[PDB]
């Protein structure tokens, strides 16, 4: 016919759903496990056997040895970042990933002063309006902001003549050198280490386009693409501009990895049972409050790395429903549902009231989301221990109305229920 | 069901495949006609009743009076050369057009300054490494710099309170003036007429999301979206960095429109009989000669605005083909075929042969395409006037012979055949 079909997997609020649990459940056979969109900040946990990892740029899939791991054009590397990282799992007992990884050379390259200018914009925007994005300052905004300029390198520039590269390499970083000329740039320096990753980068690098092309054309496979950030952080639906820069949505998966949208099959939709936020930006539902802190707490909200704890707050269907438009979900993934366990009642957002009045739809100024009231539907709590639920009968009364009340207000199954931390902590519904 | 799926056009060589042409063939009923990627820079000429038409933001569907003009979140746009346009046309004969057009309000705004860095950084790299994009000088490039960056500022934020605008588009201002200090900026000038816009506006602009969900899963509507530009002038698929900065490519209809893959029905990819490109980059068959001269007169390529010739080349069934593995085409319209009327023989490449070796995909390096030989099939010419044909059976053997080539080389049946300029001028196979 056509091919094999890609199984996507996105996230739905904004960022840190769970998205490496379901991916890594789903990766545990497939052929093939890809990233499309995004930079080395998806922070996607995966634990599996008292083992946790924290991927941030290798595909959740990395692990089974079996598949492939690939990175599509649309994803933005910041070398240094990524050997960084394949090593620090590579201590967890990660080996001869190397082999089994293929890199596409189409992606683009993140520079050392990329990340360099985030934090000086960073930081700019904070002494002057006091108020930032809240970026992860790792240069995935400035990286793009090049890309679209067509003014940025890419792997294929790296493994080509590298004189007529490091040339370019040069007139960029003069480039952003007058965006902020207190910006310092060992140019000769990162050029040195640069080419070192040439020679340890050339095996796994391939023409992204006619690879997964051969995959989704050939024999039949599975593919696996494991989305990044979020529906809300998205760059051109998020909430802008307190979002990342690339394409999280669906439309991301076939820009980022060359594929039409024929060849994209099951959208699955990963939702947790409350909403969190890291960075500024509104949050309608957030719960700066004992609740805040408890969700907090029970559900471990913090950054992975700096230890910064996330904005935490009561379920919202107003960005879910929104969401759905965008991505059209075939299912959901509602994850930490025991975080609920203990509350005797939990609150989630129907809608938002401006005046008032209900709005008819997801603002497109963040300005405005930042007015309005939310309409909260109260539900009765389980007000027991799910952890050990491995099947649909397991969960108690209200805990089923829970899922119920989320699939029916969104108008999509829920096809999985995250119950605990570990691959064994889903609940399959169907 | 999912709801009604939209029909997609798209340009399959470097532009000018006369899209203009197969859109308003396909508009002529559809219920929508949309714009989902780019600015006012589309070139889509379109003639209907001895009436040429030349649109570069409003879609080419705009002149159907029953149907709604739609500009997707996915465009820049400069308001000044929209209504510079609209009133051309207005002049044309172009009345009430303003009602039957719907902005969404999450597009982004090109900013007078956002075409004038254009122009600097085309001269500045022309007059430094002595080559630059080809640009068409109309911000594009810096407008979805500026996008990326999240500093860019949408349709929006300018009907919101044009207090927090103002300051904004102030900032965004000075940093621009960072990139070229040569670079004067009449602020409030500029923003004088900005706020004039604002209310011209106004009752154009809508909420994109929500509309396109409504026409898609309401009752069974007629999608039509109008791609622009071109599949090799991709940001991420095209001969990088001599390309566009939007995805012209099938993704961006998702990501332009915020419609997920599966409300994408029949994508059709117009293919020109022959190549064109208009800009600096490689052209492995450009024909500077006789033939290319030839081609350039009878097709008429030039820029209908500075009347700039095109570079005009064999048909490449390498770039064709690379195309379809992106987009996906589900069918075919080969444009101008009327323009080889006259040869006794044509010639179509069919690979490339890198010293003396025929290379097994098309390369992401732009340069390495600079060095290619490349290997041509030489066809038959039908050497008779096709202008007349409207059937299948008109067009004379080595005329059919050559959609059949076509056709088979890159596995897409062709569904129409262009013979003319003329809205009658096509021939629909099946
Ligand atoms: N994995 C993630 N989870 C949650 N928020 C994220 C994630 N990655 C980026 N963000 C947010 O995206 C916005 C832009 O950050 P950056 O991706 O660095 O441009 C900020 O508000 C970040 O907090
Ligand atoms: N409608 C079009 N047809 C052909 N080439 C185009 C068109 N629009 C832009 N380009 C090419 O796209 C490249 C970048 O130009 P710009 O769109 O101004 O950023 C140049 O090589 C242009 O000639």
């Amino acid at each position: 016919a056509t091919g094999s079909r890609v199984t996507v997997v996105l996230g739905a609020q904004w960022g840190d759903e769970g998205k490496g649990k379901v991916v890594d459940l789903l990766a545990t056979d497939a052929d093939i496990v890809s990233r499309c969109q995004g930079g080395n900040n998806a922070g996607h946990t995966v634990v599996v056997d008292g083992k946790e990892y924290d991927f941030h740029l290798l595909p959740s899939g990395i692990i089974n040895t079996k598949a492939v791991s690939f990175i599509g054009n649309g994803v933005v590397i910041h070398l240094p970042g990524l050997f960084e990282e394949a090593e620090k799992n590579e201590k967890k007992g990660l080996k001869d990933w190397e082999k089994r990884l293929i890199i596409s050379d189409r992606a683009h390259l993140v520079f050392d002063f990329h990340q360099a200018v985030d934090g000086l914009q960073e930081v700019q925007r904070q002494a002057q309006e006091g108020k930032n994005i809240g970026t992860t300052k790792k240069g995935i905004g400035p990286t793009y902001s090049s890309k679209a300029a067509r003014t940025g390198l890419r792997i294929c520039d790296l493994l080509s003549d590298f004189d007529e590269f490091s040339a370019r390499f040069k007139n960029l970083a003069h480039q952003h050198q007058s965006m902020f000329p207190t910006l310092e740039i060992d140019v000769e320096g990162q050029l040195k280490r640069l080419k070192g990753f040439a020679e340890r980068i050339r095996p796994m690098v391939r023409d992204g386009v006619y690879f997964m092309y051969e995959a989704l054309h050939g024999p039949p496979k599975k593919v696996l693409v494991e989305g990044a950030n979020a529906a809300l952080l998205d760059i051109d639906f998020g909430t802008y501009p307190f979002v990342t820069s690339s394409n999280c949505t669906v439309g991301g998966v076939c820009t980022g990895l060359g594929i039409p949208p024929q060849n994209i099959g099951d959208v699955y939709g990963v939702v947790k049972a409350y909403t969190t936020r890291v960075g500024i930006g509104a949050f309608p539902t957030e719960q700066i409050n004992e609740i805040g802190d408890l969700l907090q707490n029970r559900g471990h909200e913090w950054g992975v790395t700096t230890g910064r704890k996330r904005r935490c707050g009561w379920l919202d269907l107003m960005i879910l429903r929104y969401a759905h438009m965008v991505n059209g979900f075939t299912a959901l993934a509602l994850t930490k549902l025991d975080i609920l366990d203990v509350l005797s009642e939990i609150k989630v957002g129907i809608s938002y009231k401006l005046n008032g009045k209900r709005i008819p739809y997801f603002p497109a100024n963040q300005e405005i989301l930042q007015k309005v009231e939310v309409e909260y539907e109260t539900l009765p709590g389980w007000k027991a221990d799910t952890t050990g639920a491995r099947k649909w009968e397991d969960l108690p009364p209200q805990a089923q109305s829970y899922v119920r009340f989320v699939e029916n207000h969104m108008g999509v199954a829920v096809k999985w229920v995250g119950v605990g931390k570990s691959r064994e902590s889903m609940i399959q519904l169907f």
